[PDB]
Protein backbone atom coordinates (compact mmCIF):
# COMPACT_ATOMS: atom_id res chain seq x y z
CA UNK A 1 0.00 0.00 0.00
CA UNK A 2 3.45 2.06 -0.80
CA UNK A 3 3.32 4.65 -3.74
CA UNK A 4 6.71 4.95 -4.69
CA UNK A 5 5.74 8.20 -6.50
CA UNK A 6 4.04 9.49 -3.12
CA UNK A 7 6.89 8.63 -1.34
CA UNK A 8 9.30 10.53 -3.50
CA UNK A 9 7.15 14.02 -3.14
CA UNK A 10 6.76 12.92 0.27
CA UNK A 11 9.94 13.13 1.22
CA UNK A 12 10.47 16.37 -0.42
CA UNK A 13 7.87 17.78 1.52
CA UNK A 14 9.61 16.60 5.22
CA UNK A 15 12.73 18.08 3.67
CA UNK A 16 11.58 21.34 3.37
CA UNK A 17 9.15 21.29 6.90
CA UNK A 18 12.73 20.09 8.41
CA UNK A 19 14.44 23.68 6.90
CA UNK A 20 11.58 25.42 7.74
CA UNK A 21 11.32 24.00 10.99
CA UNK A 22 7.97 23.13 10.86
CA UNK A 23 6.28 20.59 12.71
CA UNK A 24 3.09 20.84 13.09
CA UNK A 25 2.11 19.36 9.87
CA UNK A 26 0.06 15.89 9.20
CA UNK A 27 0.69 14.03 5.62
CA UNK A 28 -0.98 10.74 5.11
CA UNK A 29 -1.21 8.99 2.14
CA UNK A 30 -3.86 6.54 0.92
CA UNK A 31 -4.57 4.37 -2.10
CA UNK A 32 -3.04 7.04 -4.56
CA UNK A 33 -4.40 9.87 -2.54
CA UNK A 34 -2.13 12.67 -0.61
CA UNK A 35 -3.56 14.25 2.65
CA UNK A 36 -1.91 17.22 4.45
CA UNK A 37 -3.23 18.77 7.31
CA UNK A 38 -2.22 22.13 9.23
CA UNK A 39 -3.09 24.06 12.19
CA UNK A 40 -2.08 27.74 10.04
CA UNK A 41 1.25 28.23 8.36
CA UNK A 42 3.15 30.85 7.05
CA UNK A 43 3.46 32.07 3.25
CA UNK A 44 6.22 30.08 2.79
CA UNK A 45 4.59 26.89 3.75
CA UNK A 46 1.12 28.24 1.77
CA UNK A 47 3.49 28.66 -1.53
CA UNK A 48 4.91 25.24 -1.03
CA UNK A 49 1.81 23.18 -0.70
CA UNK A 50 -0.09 25.08 -3.56
CA UNK A 51 2.87 23.90 -6.23
CA UNK A 52 3.23 20.30 -4.50
CA UNK A 53 -1.23 20.09 -5.14
CA UNK A 54 -0.51 21.47 -8.94
CA UNK A 55 2.06 19.46 -9.53
CA UNK A 56 0.61 15.95 -8.49
CA UNK A 57 -3.16 17.30 -9.63
CA UNK A 58 -1.60 17.44 -13.48
CA UNK A 59 -0.39 13.22 -13.19
CA UNK A 60 -3.77 12.40 -12.13
CA UNK A 61 -3.11 12.28 -8.23
CA UNK A 62 -5.72 13.53 -5.57
CA UNK A 63 -4.45 16.05 -2.92
CA UNK A 64 -6.63 17.08 -0.42
CA UNK A 65 -4.93 20.07 1.74
CA UNK A 66 -6.81 21.82 4.55
CA UNK A 67 -4.73 24.52 6.36
CA UNK A 68 -6.72 25.12 9.73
Amino acid sequence: GWSTELEKHREELKEFLKKEGITNVEIRIDNGRLEVRVEGGTERLKRFLEELRQKLEKKGYTVDIKIE
